[PDB]
């Protein structure tokens, strides 16, 4: 324990638990019935795990001898108490099925067990992260309100409505999404989950509280479902709402495919105020270690397009499997690739995070098989001392949690990257092959010359590196499956900054800065040009208010009362005031070729005129259809604002309305629609 950093986790090692298959700490709480699964013999329905579960795991030492340091749950919200019909005879075990968003899931156990779970974590240093499922409810049929609970939504036993008879239109009625579109995806049903329409104002604020009544348990941070599947405009609207109330790390789920890529998911982490789970990396990683479909080149090239894809690459969440892929293992694999890929995640650019009993090399393919009841906690196995080793070194050596990534040497098969931070060095070299053995020669390094033992103590039989002049190392063979670490640290005594937290607010909201070299005596920090009030200064980190600024995109830089000035830190965005969701419609917006229509106006969250900064390419196929565009803008409240919509071409062409501003008035603490017509 200490002091905790909510808005921080690019030193943390998580560890991602399905409440349910993890541990069943308190029988007593446990369904009976058709909800039920006694051995666990049925993936589908409730095996048991609750909150006492973990509480045990944290407490008995399982989780904090292998270097965990956050823990990442499921939704802890109560869900529907229904069966599927189905074959298996499906139960809400997983807890993506809510049912009131403001009480726990009594399975999992009382709001005091959670609270024990949060304070069992916080005393022994850990991190609390919570899975909450904003965009939907639970499977429902319009037409037949007997199946299961008609995606009836509770407000703390109130009920608000189902989806039969959604008079108060709670919820969308445009079927299900097929996938068509990102705008198909949005406002369509997700399969059979009952849709929340969040432009609804008793929705909106419904959402914004139960978040809260959460964060005020003491959460860590929050990972966001089906991020492609809530508008944009609301999200970061939601976003805004916790950076006022209480900064917490955010972060959604992007699915993306093995060789995916989308400007779409780069903008979403780059802009919404959350971070992404870095699929990217994710299935990258797998094409080399398990499947073979790509090498180092192909892993190369990811890290490199990756940091420029993203304006914060280092916020982004790391893994090698999840409660959504096939695990890592498959029966009768080799499970030294499992070590392998360990090892090369927790050295890796982004936050870590290892899905329950990666370490205990457990299997499944599809969904559930891939959600097995934990099998042993065997603290033995080599998976979890490398973890054990890493964890350590990434807590201490800084190039893992801020370092850049340098490729120094490679093969389809040998790969050997560098982590620097400063004068922080982590020199790591792998090589996958299961036969073939090299010896890397023209090796060059930042580490200073000197003799390095492996930081893993040869657990994959790694290697004493020796380092001469001019940073050449001296020739070693690397023989199949091998995995060396080495690293140095060394103090700094110019300012750098590591990172900066949230990347987000408005003026006098709080922003932590980490680093080195910030100097024992407090300086002065600055926005752009302007000198921002400290709260606490020291060497490693300062707490400072974001200035009173005009609204924008900031650099930060750090000057130590010596003088020195640290290279800058980017994209700090102030935020004009309180951010609500407003719909803004157009119609009779006729279009040409790859001409798409957008929204400019006359407030930093619509661009300041400059149709460069445009919101759009706007919708018009589902909630309203061409020549009718619409799209859902996160904005300032109570502001009286100006904007036009124009015509963007494929090669940047702009075409304004012809006339004058259409104005409006955002609300206030809620939702606003305005729609207008195309002024020829
Ligand atoms: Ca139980
Ligand atoms: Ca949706």
């Amino acid at each position: 324990a200490g002091n905790l950093n909510k808005v921080n986790f690019t030193s943390d090692v998580v560890y991602q638990i399905v409440v349910d298959r993890f541990v069943d700490g308190n029988t007593s709480n446990n369904p009976s019935g058709a909800l039920f699964s006694s051995g666990c013999t049925n993936l589908r329905k409730y095996c048991g795990g609750d909150w006492q579960g973990i509480i045990n795991k944290i407490n008995d030492g399982y989780l904090t001898d292998m270097g965990v340091t956050a823990i990442w749950i499921s939704q802890p919200v109560e869900n529907v108490f229904s069966v599927m019909n189905d074959a298996s005879g499906s139960a809400s075990y997983h807890g993506y099925w809510a049912r009131d968003f403001k009480k726990p899931n009594p399975f999992f156990g009382t709001l005091s067990d959670f609270q024990r779970l949060v304070d069992a974590a916080h005393a022994k240093g850990i991190k609390v992260i919570i899975d909450f499922a904003p965009n939907h409810t639970s499977p429902a049929s319009e037409t037949n309100p007997s199946y299961m609970e008609n995606g009836r939504l509770y407000d703390n036993g109130t009920l608000l409505g189902g989806y039969t008879n959604d008079a108060n239109m709670y919820f969308h009625h445009n079927g299900g999404t097929t996938f068509s579109s990102l705008e198909d995806g949005i406002y369509r049903n997700l399969f059979d989950l009952a849709d929340l329409n969040h432009q609804n104002p008793v929705i909106d604020r419904y959402l914004k509280d139960a978040v809260k009544m959460w964060i005020d348990m003491g959460i860590d941070g929050i990972r966001m479902d089906a991020v492609k599947h809530m508008p944009f405009g609301w999200q970061k609207s939601l976003m805004d709402e916790i950076d006022n109330y209480r900064p917490v790390f955010t972060f959604g789920e992007w699915f993306l495919s093995e060789n995916e890529v989308d400007a779409n998911n780069h903008y979403f982490a780059n802009e919404s105020g959350m971070s992404l789970l870095d699929f990217r990396f994710g299935q990258k990683l797998r094409q080399v270690l398990r499947n073979n479909s790509d090498n180092w080149y192909g892993f190369n090239q990811m890290i490199q397009d990756t940091a420029s894809a993203y304006d914060e690459v280092l916020d982004q969440v790391t893994f090698i499997d999840n409660h959504d892929m096939d695990r890592f293992m498959i029966d009768g694999g080799d499970p030294r690739k499992v070590d392998m890929a360990l090892a090369v995640l927790l050295t890796s650019r982004g936050v870590p995070n290892i899905y329950y009993g990666t370490e205990q090399y457990m299997t499944g393919n599809g969904d559930p098989n891939n959600r097995k009841m934990m099998s042993s906690f065997n603290k033995n196995t080599r998976a979890y001392q490398v973890i054990q080793k890493l964890s350590s070194l990434r807590r201490n050596n800084p190039a893992l949690a801020y370092g850049d990534t340098e490729q120094r040497w490679i093969n389809g098969d040998v790969y050997v990257y560098e982590r620097q931070f400063g004068k922080d060095v982590v020199l790591v070299a792998v090589n996958r092959s299961s036969s073939s053995n090299y010896s890397i020669t023209g090796l060059f390094t930042a580490l200073p010359a000197g003799t390095y033992t492996d930081q893993l103590g040869g657990l994959l039989d790694g290697n004493t590196i020796q380092v001469g002049s001019n940073g050449s190392v001296n020739a070693f063979d690397l023989g199949p499956g091998e995995v060396g670490v080495w690293a140095y640290s060394a103090t700094e005594s110019t300012p750098i900054i590591g990172h900066v937290g949230p990347m987000m607010g408005q003026v006098g909201h709080q922003v932590t800065i980490d680093g080195e070299g910030f100097g024992t005596n407090t300086g002065t920090v600055k926005f752009g040009t302007t000198a921002a009030n400290v709260v606490s200064w020291s060497n490693n980190q300062i707490v400072v208010a974001v200035p009173n600024v005009s609204p924008g995109k900031y650099n930060i830089t750090v000057q130590s009362s010596s003088g020195q000035t640290s290279a800058a830190y980017d994209n700090f965005e102030v935020l004009t005031n309180d951010q609500v969701s407003v719909r803004f419609v157009v119609n009779n917006a006729t279009t040409n070729l790859g001409q798409n229509i957008y929204i400019v106006g006359n407030v930093y969250e619509l661009g300041n005129w400059d149709t460069s900064k445009a919101i759009g390419p706007m919708f018009n196929q589902v909630v309203y259809s061409y020549p009718t565009w619409y799209i859902d803008v996160s904005v300032p409240e109570g502001k009286t604002i100006e904007f036009k919509f124009i015509k963007k071409d494929s090669q940047g062409n702009v075409t304004w309305e012809s006339g004058s501003n259409h104005v409006y008035t955002t609300p206030t603490n809620t939702t606003g629609k305005i729609i207008v017509d195309w002024q020829n």
